[PDB]
């Protein structure tokens, strides 16, 4: 009797195993997807209209966005082919049907060892761990990583991991699948550039570079100029620092006329990176707050694809706390402030001061209040201090530090000679708590070490845009290992974010991933010998980062033990640690990014011409099994933009847990980024969420974290 509502309810129904019953109900999604009408419609169309109606009841339950994904992805996989090695194959004899020429996806070399070992590689991959992606975090997969034929996908997720660790690990076919398991299980994820890359011809596998300028010349500006053109082909983000060049009106000898100063020339900067952006290229431009172009820098942005970034020195600090004057000066008049940090510069720009070498003299609370008001209508500049990146490099040898990268977590020496480069990954925190919520620091280390294994395995297979990055890369090592769902992490213990319990964990989730990364570094120096410049450097005196920070790590790992196989063997690696900002893999994975509170409890998705409403997952999760969820109150937490602090029936140990970041003390936030800094050798990416600009407020955040001795004092500042 006309009937057949379920039917297509027991085709929902058969993909949810596991998956709360009480709040997922099939029947809802079978409502919206018939309606599917049709005579000349067939078993493709709902299920592309059945993942999509799953997927707006995410707003219900968490388990909609699994059930929403098992759909799309079981779906995926009846539009591909099984056989990973039979998925190379194609992939490699692509020919581009309309330009006829061969143009393979993956490299030959690849596909050759794959063909050679492909009983063992395509047996080891499981497929149902396609079915671990949620919705949102598949759709970001099928968007821009898995190879396409045709514009359509050629790739599972699988086939894309297994690439990926064949084309890091080569003939090593016990390394590949060891980390296959580690990436298809999601303990870890590598950056973007090296899961798109990995495998192909062009590996182009690191993530962002360093220059600086080559000398204060039309002939020097224009080889960089050039070098950022070559990268910025490349997936490259970069970090440029500018501070060498000559100020606005400054004398030139060989025209007897005048500089055009930076802003002219940075004109040029911004439209090449708008011109190759593999056709959105970004470059940060780094000055230090002496150069007498320093006011027209912090007003330009009010350039829209460079970023800017201030390379603050402690004197310019002291001098605006005291309030006292400060000299802008021109690099050509007053050379080698760049060169050199701490007391060396204290003392050669003080020396520059008694010549009265000096263009202009401020009050050092103009400049002060110039670049806090920048940052209220830009968020910009990003705020380094110079001279706690370079006290506290383990690259202390190689000579003063310049400048970081586009997202402020590196700190990596450069020269006319060296581009530095950035070869990254990052563990995801919230899969090492256990279910008995105690935290798995061994795995967390175990895991870390694999990580380092294949991130230095990443600088030797890498192309590199110029021959400088090469050559910064094969002499130093630095790697760049962050981390994904802290956030997540507390939650899933049942810590706030702020709490004593959080900070703690806080402290020994980064020792540990130190710990096993200065290990894994040291056992591979044993077998290939230190890095070229590591007799001198910091680590080679015996001196951790954490000495430098004169903080003493807690009883949790044995550090005395580590510190005598570090002076037998030395390490392979000149860095090894750098929180990055994660935004395309944390939300790949299901995370939220980085060291980052959750910024809102609520928060929408754009998949295509789609825009989906998510609730943070723990929090649902929570508001349903204590019978509290309903759409009314939904629309309360979007009125209250996120937060569910007055909202009077929840309780208040969810409350405590579920802080959004506004609501969360920021000095709290800089105090846990310095304390979990002890322990992470290079920089972090650290935002700041101020609700409401108050110049007071942000002057008292931004001393605040100078004095906790951070690296990066602001990343971006967000005001809502
Ligand atoms: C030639 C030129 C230089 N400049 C700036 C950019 C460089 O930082 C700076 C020096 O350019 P240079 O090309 O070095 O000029 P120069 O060879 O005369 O060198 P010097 O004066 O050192 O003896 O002048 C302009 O702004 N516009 C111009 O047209
Ligand atoms: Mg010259």
């Amino acid at each position: 009797e006309r009937v057949m509502f379920d039917k297509i309810t027991s085709r929902i129904q058969k993909l949810c195993y596991g998956l709360n019953m009480d709040f997922v109900d099939p029947a809802q999604i079978t409502m919206k997807v018939i309606q599917g009408l049709y005579s000349g419609v067939t078993t493709v169309e709902l299920d592309t209209l059945a993942a999509e109606t799953a997927a707006t009841l995410t707003t219900k339950h968490p388990d909609y966005a699994i059930l929403a994904a098992r759909i799309a992805v079981s779906n995926l996989h009846k539009e591909t082919k099984k056989v990973f090695s039979d998925v190379m194959e194609d992939l490699y004899n692509y020919i581009n049907p309309h330009n006829g020429k061969h143009s393979p996806m993956v490299a030959k070399s690849t596909l050759d060892i794959v063909l050679a070992n492909k009983d063992r590689l395509n047996s080891a991959i499981i497929y149902d761990r396609d079915f671990s992606y949620n919705y949102f975090g598949f759709k970001t997969l099928e968007r821009s990583y898995l190879l396409k034929i045709n514009g359509k996908v050629a790739e599972r997720p699988q086939h894309m991991l297994m690439r990926v660790s064949v084309g890091i690990h080569k003939e090593d076919i016990d390394a590949a699948i060891e980390t296959y398991n580690l990436l298809s299980e999601r303990w870890f994820t590598h950056a973007s550039p090296t899961l798109f890359n990995a495998g192909t011809n062009r590996p182009q596998l690191s993530s962002c570079f360093l220059l600086s300028m080559k000398d204060d010349s039309i002939e020097g500006i224009y080889d960089t100029l050039k070098q950022c053109a070559l990268i910025s082909k490349s997936a490259g983000g970069i970090g440029v620092a500018v501070s060498c060049i000559r100020a606005t009106g400054s004398y030139i000898a060989g025209t007897n006329g005048n500089s055009n100063g930076l802003v002219p020339m940075l004109r040029v900067y911004n439209n090449t990176a708008r011109y190759v952006d593999q056709g959105p290229g970004a470059f940060a431009i780094y000055l230090e707050p002496w150069h007498l172009d320093i006011f027209e820098f912090l007003d330009l942005k009010k350039a829209r694809d460079l970023f800017f970034a201030l390379w603050i020195p402690d004197l310019f600090m002291k001098r605006v706390e005291t309030n006292q004057d400060w000299s802008l000066m021109c690099p050509n008049e007053c050379p080698g402030l760049d060169e050199v940090w701490g007391e060396e510069f204290e003392k050669l720009y003080a020396s520059y001061e008694k010549q009265g070498r000096v263009r202009k003299v401020v009050k050092a609370q103009q400049l002060w209040y110039a670049i806090i008001e920048s940052q209220t209508e830009t968020g910009t500049p990003y705020m380094l201090y110079k001279d706690s990146c370079n006290r506290k490099s383990n690259q202390q040898n190689l000579g003063t530090i310049k400048c970081s990268n586009l997202c402020t977590e590196i700190v990596e020496y450069t020269s006319k000679d060296e581009v530095a480069v950035c070869n990254l990954a990052s563990l995801a925190l919230n899969m090492y708590v256990t279910s008995e919520h105690t935290y798995d620091f061994k795995k967390l280390a175990e895991v870390t070490k694999v990580v380092v294994r294949n991130l230095n395995k990443i600088i030797d297979i890498n192309y590199y845009p110029v021959p400088e990055a090469c050559l910064s890369n094969k002499r130093h090592r630095p790697i760049g290992i962050g981390v994904q769902g802290l956030a997540d992490a507390f939650i899933l213990m049942r810590y706030p974010f702020e709490s004593a319990e959080a900070q703690l964990l806080n402290k020994q989730i980064f020792e540990t991933i130190y710990y096993g990364a200065l290990e894994a570094s040291c056992d591979l120096a044993k077998e290939q010998g230190p890095y070229e410049t590591y007799e001198g450097s910091p680590v080679s005196k015996g001196i951790l980062q954490y000495d430098m920070w004169n903080v003493t790590p807690t009883d949790l790992w044995d550090w005395k033990v580590l510190k005598e196989k570090i002076a037998k063997y030395g390490i392979r690696n000149s860095l090894l640690i750098a929180p990055m900002p994660t935004a395309s893999t944390a939300q790949i994975l299901g995370n939220n990014e980085s060291i980052e509170p959750y910024t809102s409890n609520i928060y929408t998705r754009r998949v295509l011409s789609g825009e989906f409403q998510i609730v943070n997952p723990h929090l649902l999760k929570d508001l349903t099994e204590r019978g509290l969820w309903h759409e009314e109150m939904k629309n309360q937490i979007i009125a209250c933009n996120g937060s569910i602090q007055s909202i009077p029936e929840i309780p208040d140990d969810l409350k405590q847990l579920y802080k959004t970041v506004w609501e969360i003390s920021q000095k709290t936030v800089l105090k846990m980024a310095a304390e979990r800094g002890a322990f992470i050798d290079q920089s972090q990416s650290l935002n700041i969420h101020i609700a409401e600009p108050n110049y007071g407020k942000l002057t008292s955040m931004h001393f605040y974290g100078w004095k906790q001795g951070l690296k990066t004092g602001m990343y971006y500042l967000r005001t809502r």
